[PDB]
């Protein structure tokens, strides 16, 4: 903890100490219970019929509305699996939530990414096409998060990180309106540093892995801010009543 420069000056790559081991084991529980069952989304999933979503496809969009709003509570419930989140105050938890909800959503789909079909299965279970998602209300968000997933192919990430990932995206202190923002940000500079040295641990065969990784986080916030913009051409393209109370909560103020 108070050996850290040093001892990458030296060429050492630390792994997870003993508090961090505990931190990881606690994040990465809350994802796999908030999220589907790995490697099992690829028997169960049933892809879309591929004479919708071939202006806003509006049935396709139907179809994504229907299963919304249970993604969104997923990430409700990840978040309330995590202690420095509960220790937060109910506006910050609000703020938070509601600026990384499309961020966690969107890695979650682009981590069930499948260059055989080309498509992504939204909560595991409905397999969609770059032109479905692109043409059912997304834009060129869909673009954005398949080039994300082809590319997260190569990283070969495993629940924790995908887990770390997301309690970075959450803890993010630059959220506007938030209050505790030095104290949200010790908590993701905890996350990072256990994040590193997990991936230490995990040795990827894969050059810059943790800078790279990093950009992706960039992404990850561009995506969401992206589709922020995605929602307000969404409500002028589509039928007010076709939003799901909770999907119409966490995207507009
Ligand atoms: O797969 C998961 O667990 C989470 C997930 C669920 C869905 I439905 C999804 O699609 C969206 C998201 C925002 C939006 O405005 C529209 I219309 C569709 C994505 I991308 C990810
Ligand atoms: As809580
Ligand atoms: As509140
Ligand atoms: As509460
Ligand atoms: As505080
Ligand atoms: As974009
Ligand atoms: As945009």
């Amino acid at each position: 903890a108070a050996m850290e420069e040093l001892q990458k000056s030296i060429g050492h790559k630390p792994e997870p100490t003993d508090e961090e081991w505990e931190l990881i084991k606690t994040v990465t529980e809350a994802h796999v219970a908030t999220n589907t069952q790995g490697s099992h989304w690829k028997q169960k999933r049933k892809f879309l019929p591929e004479d919708i979503g071939q202006k806003v496809d509006l049935e396709a969009f139907s179809h994504f509305t229907k299963i919304i709003t249970p993604a969104i509570t997923r990430v409700v419930d990840f978040a309330k699996k995590l202690p420095m989140f509960c220790e937060l105050p109910c506006e910050d938890q609000i703020i938070l939530l509601k600026g990384c909800c499309m961020e966690i959503m969107s890695l979650r789909a682009a981590v069930r990414y499948d260059p055989e079909s080309e498509t992504l299965t939204l909560n595991g279970e409905m397999a969609v096409t770059r032109g479905q998602l692109k043409n059912g209300g997304l834009g060129v968000v869909s673009d954005a998060i398949f080039d994300l997933g082809m590319s997260l192919s190569s990283f070969n990430l495993d629940d924790t990180e995908v887990a770390l990932l997301q309690a970075v995206l959450l803890m993010s202190s630059d959220r506007p309106g938030l209050a505790c923002v030095e104290r949200i940000e010790k908590y993701q500079d905890s996350f990072l540093l256990a994040f590193e040295h997990y991936i230490n641990y995990r040795k990827h065969h894969v050059t810059h892995f943790w800078p790279k990784l990093l950009m992706k986080v960039t992404d990850l916030r561009m995506i969401g801010a992206c589709h922020a913009s995605r929602f307000l051409h969404m409500k002028v393209e589509c039928p007010t009543e076709l939003f799901p109370p909770l999907f119409l909560e966490v995207f507009e103020d």
